[PDB]
């Protein structure tokens, strides 16, 4: 009564395992009433690339073209391009942000990556003051719900991969924390490909499960501590 | 000597700072004998998404889309798009692979994860099995040469950022020794908007100062203890 959630979806086939997570996300917040907003970025063919085009109108230096300074004044001065400010008008009404993606080198596929660099830019998302705990985007839910190849035990402490929250701290800390989002626990769906059907069937019904009771969740302790220590 | 080297280069502006160590580095290369290659990825328009349309041929399987199989086929097949056999041809012939970009969200800019997605693809970088010490790109090196925003002093265990080598992870271990290269220690450039003049100037020179000497290196111990200490 009520609540706004974006759905940051990169997968390029709606009948694959994200695309069916990404559905079952819909249908149980849609179910229980929220406001619902999925960006789907392969469908959008969304831009990865941080250019000059991502500023309209004209340079506050056409000499030395300066990414970061160039899209904090354009921001400030509401010249972005229209794809990015579209995103962040999803992102300020958002209560909840949850990213549904494969894990692609450890890390987000490039097209989400560049949802990051392009979309979450000084004077929105962060600022002097404004990061971490005081990062823009206080007050907000964001979450990282993350398909895998590689099988939970090869992501442990001492497994090929080392431990899941390796990974996830240039994610979680380096860029969701850092923005002012506190940030609920993973969701790690661990080897899909392998199945079973039904085991897969399984690991979509425990994420559905986990959505009914979203809004009471703890946050993690967003810190060195929690990814790295014991 | 006789040594063939890629750098793969990510930033939008010739005269940054970024273009300076890149340059440096293929002025210093240059000057020893070695052979020199540069993508200048934002320069090419280099394409990040890993779409169905890198696989020109019939699809293995057309009715559900996973770029992970139709890129592994592909690649036997040679069906591949030709940016990235392009990529591939310079990366094959390639000793050593230098990367130099600006850290961006912990991480490479978009445009260069999209090159890691697209060109390391299974078949040619690595196999499964076949990966960290049996991939498929072993007994060749890499290196990254990364600049900040942030200052060293954040990028310590007890700075704001942590440690600097945790956001190395993913891509020095997950990605580069997953591929079988040996990884060089990284060149991290702090914080040069903030150094003065002469300390940029210095940054420079410590850069191709150290390429002087980078065929006598030894490459890090890539594992988790390397990177997280404990
Ligand atoms: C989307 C985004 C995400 C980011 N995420 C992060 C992050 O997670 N962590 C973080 O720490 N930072 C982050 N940053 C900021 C940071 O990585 C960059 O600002 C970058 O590393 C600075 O390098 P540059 O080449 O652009 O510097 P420049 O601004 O080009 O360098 C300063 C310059 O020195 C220059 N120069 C060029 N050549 C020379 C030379 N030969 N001698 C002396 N001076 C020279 C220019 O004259 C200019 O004054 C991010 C930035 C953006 C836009
Ligand atoms: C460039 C690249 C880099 C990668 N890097 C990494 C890495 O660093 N680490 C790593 O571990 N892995 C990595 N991978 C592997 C990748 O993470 C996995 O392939 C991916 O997460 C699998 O998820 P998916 O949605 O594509 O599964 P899918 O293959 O689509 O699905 C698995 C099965 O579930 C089926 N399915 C669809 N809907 C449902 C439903 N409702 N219920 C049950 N089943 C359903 C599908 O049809 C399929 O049979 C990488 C892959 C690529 C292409
Ligand atoms: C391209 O990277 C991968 C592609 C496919 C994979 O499994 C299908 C991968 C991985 C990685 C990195 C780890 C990993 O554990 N697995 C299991
Ligand atoms: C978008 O992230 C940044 C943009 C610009 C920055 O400084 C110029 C950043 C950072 C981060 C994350 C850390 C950080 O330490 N710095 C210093
Ligand atoms: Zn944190
Ligand atoms: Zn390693």
């Amino acid at each position: 009564a009520g609540k706004k959630v974006l759905i940051v979806y990169a997968h390029q086939e709606p009948k694959s395992f994200n695309g069916s997570l990404k559905n079952v996300a819909v249908d149980e917040l849609s179910r229980q009433g929220c406001t619902v907003t999925v960006s789907d970025l392969y469908a959008m063919n969304f831009e990865p690339r941080a250019t000059d085009k991502d500023i309209t109108g004209t340079l506050s230096n056409p000499e030395v073209f300066n990414y970061g300074v160039e899209t904090h004044e354009a921001y400030k001065q509401r010249s972005l391009a229209s794809d990015i400010t579209d995103e962040q008008k999803k992102v300020r009404e958002a209560d909840l942000v949850i990213f549904q993606f494969p894990l692609y080198w450890f890390s987000v596929p490039a097209i989400l990556k560049g949802w990051m660099d392009r979309v979450l830019c000084q004077g929105f998302a962060f600022d002097i003051p404004g990061f971490y705990d005081s990062g823009l985007l206080q007050g907000k839910l964001a979450l990282l719900s993350v398909t895998t190849g590689g099988t939970a035990e090869m992501y442990t402490k001492t497994g090929v991969n080392g431990d899941s929250r390796y990974f996830l701290w240039p994610l979680q800390h380096g860029t969701l924390h850092f923005c002012g989002f506190k940030v609920l626990a993973p969701q790690i769906s661990f080897a899909p490909e392998i199945a079973s059907e039904e085991e897969r069937k399984g690991m979509v019904a425990a994420w559905s499960q986990r959505l009914q009771t979203i809004w009471k969740e703890e946050p993690i302790p967003c810190t060195a501590h929690w990814h790295f220590g014991q």
